[PDB]
Order: C-alpha cells, then sequence, then structure tokens
C-alpha cells in the first residue's frame, strides 16, 4: 500500500480528484453514479468515483502545502497522470468576483516553502493547458458562469501585524483569489509529469474580514455546480486513459 | 464557536496537548481518566480530557506546518496558554537515537514558511523552559530514559534529486530529529505569549530508508511511555491556572 | 511619441509581434500582403504589418530582459492587449526537442531581475490560454508540429565556472528550453493586463557547446513555418479588436 | 599555544565565563577567591579564577559576533565544555524591563552574519537548558529578582535611516532585550557540542535614546549581582567535570 | 567570428570604448581621424577608429544587463585589455548633478541578473583605478569639469507602484547617477581580468519624470566633450599595448 | 566625549589612521615624531599622532566587522574625513602573493552583516580614488613593492565543514586577499561621505593552513613599510584640511 494514503498501489487510477477537507469527499462521492470507498488514514480519505462510464479517485488532501505535498507525491508516484484540485478561495477582487463565483486556475504564487525544497524560487507553478481547457469547456457545457486567474497560495492563513501579508501586493498584481494548496500541486505536477488544474469557489474576501466577510458560506447552488464541473472534467479527461 | 476548530471559545482550556493524527486524540482520550468530544471538522478533532483532576483539551492538526498554524493560532487567539505537542519523528543521528526512543525538544529548525510570513528568519524556534522541564521530570519519575536535542521541522517528506535535502547538514550540526510542525508551534507560541513543547517518538531514520527503515512501526510500549509522560505534563501544568 | 519606441501612440495596434532581432523584422514584414515602416530607434524596429485582412504591429526587442522591458512597457502602456514573442532557444532535453523543433510555450522561468523588482519572486511567469490555444490551433492547421514546455529565461548566455548554470537543474525540473525574454514578456504582461505568448525554434543545446552544437542555424524552412504560424495566430487574435 | 587567545591548551578549563570587555575580566578577578593571570593578546585577557572551590576561565570576547567567533571557536576546539557570556543589553520593552534589571536568556535573533556563514539561517540560536535553569537556580538563592526572555543579537548598533531597524519589529514579537553575541556564542556551541547560555545587566533603551536613554550606567549593585549570579553558576556547574 | 559580434578575432584591439546605440557608433567614428566599418549584427555595431595614432574598437552593447554582457563577454574572451563605457545616466542627486554634467564612475550597484549568475552579490562592481585616473585626467586636460561618484546600474527602466523602486535608498546612501550597464561590465572585467571603466552623461532625473525632466536631452556640447574625453583615454591606454 | 571611544570629539582630526590590535596603535605611535595618548576604553586605543609636520589620530578597532562599526561610526559622525585601515590579510592567490607582500586596496566583498543592515547588498564597497593613489604614490617615493587588488572581508575566521567556505570562490574571481573589516569601513564611509582607504599585509594563506602556513609572521621589514606608507599618506592627506 501507499505510505500514507494506505490505498494500493493497483487502486491508483490515471484521473485524480482532490479536494481539502475529508467530508467534502463523502459528499461528493454520493453525485457519483457509485463509488467504492478505499481508505482513510489521517486527514486522507480515498473512493473510487464511478461516473459518466468512466472511473476515477477523489483523494482529500487537508489543510495545507506541506501535509498535501504528502498526498500529491503519492499519488505522482504510483500512477496518476492527471490530478484536478477542487477547492474554496478568497477573492483579491472584491469588486470583481464575489462570494459563490468559480475560478478555474492557470497558474498560482508560491507562498509555500515545499516548493521551493524542490526546485528553485524563479520555476513557475502552472497548470496543465489542456486541464485547464476541459474545466473550461464544462462550465460552458453547463451554462455556468466562470472567472479565469492566478491563485495567491500562501501558507499563512491568519497574518500577524509585523511582517506585511503580501495579499495586496498580489491583488495589485492582478491575482484572483486566494487559497492555500494549488502552486503546491502544479509545482510537483510539472515534477513528475503530472497534468494539473484548479478550481475553485468563492468563499469571502480576506480584505473585508474585519466586516465579517470569512469563509463560512459555500453558496450551495454554486457548490454544486462547481462540483458537476469537476466530475464533468474528471470524466473527460479520464476517456483517454481508457 | 472558533472559527474552524469549531470549538466554542468558553471549552478552550489554559493547556492543551496537540497531536497530528485525528485518530490518536481517540487513542488518547481513552487513557485519561473521562473526557468529553467536543467537535471534529476537517483534520481538527477536539475532545476535553479529565486526568489526575485536571482538565485539558486533546486537539488533532493535521500533517504539515500551514495547517497546523491554523489551529495553533485559534487555540492562542481564544485562550491557550501552555501548547505541548506530542508526535512522532525521524532520527537524525541513527548511531545514537533508534526506533522508538523518546526526544524531548527544546528548539527547532525553522524549515518552514508560516513562520516566515510572521517573523524575520534570523529569530529562533524555541519552547518554553518550563514545560520542557516538566516533560523531563515527568519522565524522570516515570522511569523513562529519553534524549533531549532540537528537531529539523521540515515541510518536504519526500525529497526530490534536484535541490539536495538539508537533513544532513543538520545531522553535522547536531539536530537530533526530523518532525514536520514543532518550529511553527514554538514561533507562533512566543509571538502569542503562549508557552510551548515538544515530546516526540522515534519512528524510522530518513537516511535509511533505501534500506525499508520508514516511519511505519510506532513501538507500542514506548508510545505508551510517551503519551504518559505527555498527560503528566498536562497536568501539571494545567494546576497552575486552576 | 512612445519615449523609445519613438512610434506615436496613435500607431500602436492592439496585436503587437515581437522579436529580438531588428533584422528579423525586416524579414518578417516582406511575407505579409503589405506593411508601414513606422520607426528604428537603437534596437527596436517598429513595421506595421497587413496580414490576412488585419493589421498588427511587428517590433524588435533587442537581446535581454532588461532591454526588452522598455519595449514591452511601452507597448501595454500604449494599447497594446495582445503581445506575442516568436524567438529562437535552445533545447533542454536534447534526447527529444531537437535543432529546428518548434515549441509554443505556456510559462517560464523568471531568471531575470526586471521581473523581480515589479513583483515578488513567487509570482509565476504565465501566458495567456488563449493565446496560446490560438499558436497551437495555427501550428494543427498548417500541419506544423510542434512542442510545448516552460521556457527558462536567463540573464546569463554566457556561463562562467564558479556559480553553476541552474540549466541541468531546469533541465531535471522538465523545463523544455532556454532563452532570455520571456518571462520578462509574461510578467509585464499581467501586470498591466496585457495577454502575452510565445512561440521559438530550436537553435543548438547549451549542453552541446563543447562540441559545436550552437545557436547558429535556424533551419530554413522550419523558422517560415514558425514564422507563418506566428502571422496566423497574430492576424486571429487582431479580429475580436477589430 | 592558542592561536589567537595565547593561552596553553592545558589551562583551559571546562566551564569559562567570557565577558565583552577586557577590564570587565580584572574587575571579576578580584571578588573571586583568588586567580592567575594567564595571557592577553589584543582584545582577548584571560584569567583562570578560583570560586567556591572550584577552578574556571574567565576570558574577553570584543565588541561584535565575528570577533568574539574567533575566541569562542578556540575555546570550543580546545576544551571548553560550558560557556557563560554575562554582558549588557538594552531594553526591547521599555514598559517592564528597565535599568539594571538582570535577563537570563534562553534563546537569540541571529542578526549576525558569521553564524550564517556556519549553519543555514532556519537554525535556532538556543541555549543549553540545564545551563539557563542553574543561572536561574543561583539568582533565586540569592534572592536576586531577574526575566527570561529572547535577545536579538545584531552587529548594527549605530542604525542608519535607509534600511529600517528590525529592533521594533522584534520587541513587537516579545523579544526582551538586544546585545551583539549571544546568538553567535550559541549557534557555535551547539556546532561544536558546547553548553552555553547568557546573562545580561539592562543599561538603557535603544528606543529612548533620542531623550539619552543610552548605555551608560551600569546600575552598580545590579552589576555586583548579576557576577555573582554568574561566578555561582560557573561553580556548580564546573563540579561536574571536576 | 565572434559568435554575435561577427567581428573577427583578429580584429579586437586591447582597448575597446563601448556605447549602447548602435547610432552613436556611426557619431563617434567620424570624430576620429579615420575609421574602419567591422560588423552590425542585432544591435551590436563594430569599428575600428583611428585617433590620436592609436587604434581601438568602438562596439554598441544595446540596452541593458543581459544584453551587453553577451558584448563584453566576447570582447574579454578574444583579446579585449581595456573596455570603457560611455553612455548616458540620470542624476540621483538633483540639487548638484544636472543636465549635462559628465560623471567619471568608479564603482556601481549591482541591481541586475547577469552577475549575480556569475558571482555572489557581495562582489563589488568596481572599475580600475588607472582607466578612471585616466578619464579624469583627459577630463583635466580638455578642462572640462566633472563629477565623480558610483552608478546605480537598475534594470528597470520604468517602475511600477508594488515594490518600490530604490533609487530614494541609493541617492541617500551618496550614489550620484543610475544606469543600466555599468555594474555588469565592470563585474565581466573584474572576473576575466579586463580593465574597465565608465563616463556619463546626465540626461535627466528620475525623480522629477512626473514633471518631464526624462531622459531626452543630450545637450550637443557636453556630449561632445564627453566623447572627446573618452577617446582620449582610449587612446592614452591603447598606447601601452601598441 | 564620543559614547565607546572616549575621546572629546575636539580631538578628531580629519585623517585617522585605523587598526585592529590596539597593540598595534603603541608601536605606530613611536614612529611618529611625537604622539599624545588619548584614550584606551574596550578594545579601542587612541592616539594623536604628529608626523611630517601634520596631526592626525591613531585608533584601533579591533577584531571583526560590528565591533569596527562601532569605531567607524564614531569617527565618521565626530569630524573624520579620510579614514585609512592598515592591517593584515590572507592571500587568495598564493602562486603570485607571498607572505609579508604588500596589497593597496580599492575595493571589498561584503561577507559582514552590518552593511547590510545600513545599505543594501548591491551597493559596492569601494574606497576613495584619492586615498588609494595617495596610498600607492607613497609606496612608489619609498621604493616599497605592492600589489593591488580586491580583498574578501569576511566576519568568519575559523570555517566549519557544513556550509563552504566562499573563499575559494573568491579566489576564482580575482580578489587578492582576505580579511574581516574593510568592506565595512568601505561602506560606512560612501554612507557618511567620509574618504576610506587600506593597507594589507599578507600573512599567511588561508588555503595553506592544513600545512600550518597560518597568520602568525608579520615579516618585519614589510611590516615597517606598510607603516611607513600609511603614515606617510596620512600625513599627505591631512595637509589638505591643514
Ligand atoms: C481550515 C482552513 C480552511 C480556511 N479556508 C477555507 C478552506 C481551508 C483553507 C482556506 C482557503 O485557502 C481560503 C478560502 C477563503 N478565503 C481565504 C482567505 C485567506 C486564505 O489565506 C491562505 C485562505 C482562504
Ligand atoms: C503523513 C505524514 C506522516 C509522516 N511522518 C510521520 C507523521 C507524519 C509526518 C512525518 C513525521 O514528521 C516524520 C516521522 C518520521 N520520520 C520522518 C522523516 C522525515 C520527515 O520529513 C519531514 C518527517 C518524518
Ligand atoms: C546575441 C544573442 C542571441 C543568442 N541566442 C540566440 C538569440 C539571442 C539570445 C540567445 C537565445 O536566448 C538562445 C538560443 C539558443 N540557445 C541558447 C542557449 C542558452 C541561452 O542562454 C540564455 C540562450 C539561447
Ligand atoms: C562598544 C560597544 C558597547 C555598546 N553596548 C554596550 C556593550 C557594547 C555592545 C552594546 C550592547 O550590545 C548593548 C547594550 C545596551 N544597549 C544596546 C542597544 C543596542 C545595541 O545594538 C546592537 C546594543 C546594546
Ligand atoms: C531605451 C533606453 C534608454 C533610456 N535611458 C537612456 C539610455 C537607455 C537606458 C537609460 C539610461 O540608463 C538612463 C538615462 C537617464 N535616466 C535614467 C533614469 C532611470 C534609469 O533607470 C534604469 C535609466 C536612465
Ligand atoms: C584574532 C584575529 C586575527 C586573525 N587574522 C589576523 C588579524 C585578525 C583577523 C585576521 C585577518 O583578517 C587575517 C589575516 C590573515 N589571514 C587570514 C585568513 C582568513 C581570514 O578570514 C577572515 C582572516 C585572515
Amino acid at each position: 500500500l501507499l505510505r500514507h494514503l494506505k490505498i494500493s498501489k493497483e487502486q491508483i487510477t490515471p484521473v485524480v480528484l482532490v479536494v481539502g477537507d475529508p467530508g467534502r469527499v463523502d459528499k461528493i462521492k454520493v453525485v457519483c453514479d457509485s463509488y467504492v470507498d478505499l481508505a482513510y488514514n489521517r486527514e486522507y480519505k480515498s473512493v473510487e468515483c464511478h461516473y459518466k462510464g468512466q472511473k476515477f479517485l477523489c483523494v482529500s488532501h487537508g489543510v495545507g502545502s506541506a501535509g498535501c505535498a504528502v498526498c500529491f507525491e503519492e499519488l505522482c508516484q504510483n500512477g496518476a497522470k492527471v490530478i484536478i484540485r477542487a477547492g474554496s478561495c478568497g477573492s483579491l477582487q472584491p469588486d470583481l468576483i464575489k462570494r459563490g463565483d468559480i475560478c478555474i486556475c492557470n497558474a498560482a504564487v508560491r507562498e509555500d516553502r515545499v516548493s521551493h525544497l524542490l526546485i528553485h524560487g524563479d520555476f513557475p507553478a502552472v497548470g496543465d493547458f489542456d486541464v485547464y481547457d476541459t474545466l473550461n469547456k464544462c462550465a460552458q457545457e453547463l451554462n455556468v458562469p466562470v472567472f479565469n486567474g492566478i491563485s495567491v497560495s500562501s501558507d499563512m492563513y491568519y497574518p500577524n501585524k509585523i511582517i506585511p501579508s503580501r495579499l495586496e501586493d498580489y491583488s495589485k498584481a492582478n491575482a484572483a483569489v486566494v487559497e492555500m494548496e494549488l502552486a503546491t500541486l502544479m509545482v510537483i505536477g510539472t515534477l513528475r509529469k503530472v497534468k494539473t488544474g484548479g478550481i475553485l469557489i468563492v468563499d469571502g474576501c480576506p480584505f473585508k474580514w474585519d466586516e465579517g466577510d470569512f469563509d463560512n458560506n459555500l453558496v450551495p447552488h454554486q457548490l454544486e455546480n462547481m462540483i458537476k464541473i469537476a466530475l464533468g472534467a474528471c470524466a473527460k479527461l479520464a476517456t483517454k486513459y481508457a
């Protein structure tokens, strides 16, 4: 079995959907055509999903870059060819990107440490074009409007008052949203020859937390739509390996 | 309630025992005199422990620095005065520190990113003396031999072959062991005026993974002893606030 | 007029093709349907191209990031909406990417300085999806095989023997090719809300310069094909603004 | 003889008290039971102290990290097992830590360069627990109140107005005091398997130098008390090797 | 021939005058006693100048550090012993250094990337004394007042509003002027055992661009004087090798 | 009085000769025409020298950058206009620069920390031309051969085996010699509008310490010659202010 995911090597499928919360895996599996529970160790919950005639895993990665890298590395080392992250994020453009909007991301800010322990900082955190295109084409089929943009993947959720957060700089640089894992996924994927992407639902705006605008309200219909897009994309991408 | 731990603010006790695996919380609570299950959200499982006449929380932090910082910040922001981490680690001194040995750590290598987003790199990751002394005195009472030393807290579990891992440098520098969260705990604690410490059980040696010497075997009697020391210390420290 | 390009502000078109060598501008204009010479100052030669019913500039940027940034900034500040770089590059994968092969790049290594004087290093150098897709679809129409991949954009052409070149690290990281300007273009474009891309012809392999495998032979038919793809893409993208 | 200290190798004792000013060595020796003058070269004055039945050296290190490292390295290379620094420092918490207060430090900010030329910045500057405990227990025996905390060891005494001093950041981070050598001592000690500590007398507050609150007044009774604590600790620690 | 300069190796003279603009080479050659056009490739224009009985090349380097390094390396690799840059620059001391003033520079700020890819940042960008002395003595002979000082060689011409430009810091540090290539020249020269210098004409002040005080007016008589000084110096230095 | 030098402000002369060892001040004063002892505090010994009709101070700075900066700042803040350092150094070119050779330095490697706490790393550590010229012209008058070159000013005297020393890199970069203070002097001088220089006697070669080639033998006649050159230069420079 995989060292920490505890799934057997034979159970790794070419396409894998990753999400942060183990609870979310259980909410996703029930919208599929069927599923098989595989393993649950620590924050890493794994389920084989069957959807639109195809088979792909759904696996939880936990909160944050160092914990997710364990997950991503084990998947890449054991046969995953495509990894899509579906997650939540905060808006960095509060005039234009609002609660419940959906972002399909192509690139990310490497505000982690593990990516830098693997490759020099100059190297880009970028997703695969094809995966990105597939996500966007599924959103278009379902008539679900989306945003595209760069995510800031930051290891600091709660800022302090000594070293300024770089969020406002990145907003000024036209980064769309903020989350905690996509850059890490993208860099590990490039290093390991695994295609990656990301789709995110907006939940709040960090620049408006002092007015209670937190990440505490996933708009249920929007969340459903994102999950449909994510599952759709997985199934289409899975067709090529099947 | 706490934003992500989902425990009420009134339920935060002055002493908190933190561990990585939510499963471990359930294995610890049953050795206490009694417990009350509080919350379980994502990888964060919280239980109020009653032991030796005192009351303290036990909370899981997940794998890795960015995820644990969410936990630690919420505890520090909402009344925790003392936080002890009990965890596993890898030996960096394989001639002297073997499987199942126990290390009580006073300081850590800041091979994360969140600590650096809070305070300049020059700042030390150090535990509180008193907590460290309390842990050591509990180990002495129970006649459990221990090691003391510095932990390397690294965000990279799986190294690649491009950028060398710094583990061998840190071994040469006399770091004892390697894990993934203690530096983060220590720096947040200093910033927030919360006393911190760490006790760790050795599980393998990264320098001998090519010969199967992994972190996959917690020596059961040694693990029990460490948990007894950790609970003992918590109860003693809790007496001062009670 | 533009401060250093010396073209009038009214002459900036929404799509601009950029190339390094002022000589190349003169070789490109003659394959268009017609052209108007605009300005030539320093290494910056500007010509208005007419191709497939559309109008776009072709402008030389010179060798290297700091010099090209002057060009790119003036174009972005004065109305350019899309900038495609067509250039030469060296292979970083000599088993697979050979002389005369064509690469359509989506992202780049920021081994410059100007990008870092504009935005933190963690920020990705990424092209626009749409531009990348347009280039690839033009190559497919013309039946011209291409490679896709990340470019290392390095400010050092001639390495010395004291500080190792990072080319081999980036090859190991799966970077495809090496050139000198694309990262700079990409970052300025993101900062300025200008869509960017890159198409490159392989000319040699730096890892085989000790055996004379230099950047001194642009395969003439391959160069023609790349230029056709680049012009094709420009014309298609120009249609949206016209 | 030692290369720069000029003391013979046979004269190095297991415990060594270090101080900045060669003049201070002469003021310390006369409070001991007896002494033997050993060497005086450059700013490095060495005297063998006899106190409470034990024998330990007292050696001056000069002002600043690079000069003190020469001293510390020679002592560590030639048999020193324990090194305590006794020095002066500035308050970083002027509401709570006043002129003449005494701080027993456990850790330090590495705002030097030599420590970084020996080991990566992430590594902590931490003292030995036992030494720290011994100092604190001697202060308690003598009924001398003390502070405990982190020292900022900075190579810049006189700030200029271009690059902000980091003192206010470190004050906000709960650093207690500022001096110039302790981090250097601590890191060399960890690297060389030598136990280290630090005791410091407060002399001024850098944040109030514009109002004349300089380091120009060592409160004589407080200085005596600190020196008594330092000598006491040395003698107790020396007992273990004797 | 030289790889990118396209001049033959036999045509490299011991002294070389370098300038940014290929147009400037043509304006310089006509003030010499005679000249021979050698090559023009990309932005690199080369002419053999005959002046005061001596022979030296004049070669254009283009805008910016990465492009100029190609030029400088090829000259240093193929026999150049002395390289003087004559260029334009911006004032960083607008009270004292005005439009058209002439600066003979001895050292430079390394705000590039190629110098850092060749040697650690701590290493100084410094010119040769002798070259500097020769320039100053030629200015004195011709009765042309000059300034001496440090140049900031920055790869960013157009600053943005996210990361502050360091120009004001360097002004406060007593840097005289700003340009884009001298540091690069100086470091390559030291690495290659080639003597270097720099003479610059002031054209504007970046701190007053918001009031139109741009680099768009080379005072014609002052420019003539600088070029006379530069040619004078070249001829004197050339005498030693002839 | 000066805060730490303890000399009165009225006693600061426009030219100051600085040396590391307080003992050396006493050996220099006796070769002057006469002297007046001024102050001796810590490692800082100050004497007013009278030589060739002029008056200048000689002041000891101690070992290392952070300690010397206190000295240099106080001199620059209180009227010093010219500061020459005379010191010892190690050869980085053992084939060409031998024991007892004399180097007159124009620039330095900033391998300290205080310079970086005052100004960005890109800024050069360079001496004043005039001072350098004066030193060289005094050596020529006295028929004393000298070397000129860049000094590596490093805060680490005793390297360890974890992080490689940069000495060999700097040797390859054509640095001549190694010492511990000149860069610091040069940067403080530029910041404070004080002219600086450096003259150094070679004592050993760090690359040959494993064969006993230490800094433990100042060739007495060569040392005399250097001191004569240094005093000569001071007197000439002092004439301009007198
Ligand atoms: C327990 C942690 C959770 C908190 N937020 C939702 C999912 C988990 C990670 C995080 C997310 O990255 C995110 C969403 C929305 N707004 C955010 C704002 C800031 C941010 O900083 C890293 C992360 C945000
Ligand atoms: C799913 C992750 C787990 C893997 N190891 C056990 C607990 C979790 C974190 C990690 C631990 O830090 C650790 C223990 C033992 N040897 C290790 C060796 C290397 C190491 O690198 C960060 C971490 C080690
Ligand atoms: C005068 C400079 C030219 C030299 N090469 C061709 C175009 C200009 C820039 C460079 C190009 O980036 C490139 C092409 C092919 N192989 C290369 C290998 C190394 C490289 O390093 C920056 C650049 C390469
Ligand atoms: C000649 C130098 C002396 C000056 N101060 C007293 C002892 C020597 C070092 C320094 C000390 O670290 C110190 C004490 C008190 N207040 C300080 C404030 C600032 C500081 O910055 C490094 C050092 C301070
Ligand atoms: C096309 C580029 C040109 C623009 N300026 C004149 C010559 C070329 C380079 C630059 C010069 O370095 C310079 C001169 C005057 N003022 C300047 C102000 C700022 C500056 O920033 C690098 C460069 C300046
Ligand atoms: C107590 C310290 C002394 C030791 N050496 C002589 C004077 C003082 C400083 C040092 C000098 O910088 C120096 C001279 C000769 N060879 C050296 C080799 C290495 C070096 O590293 C900083 C310094 C050297």
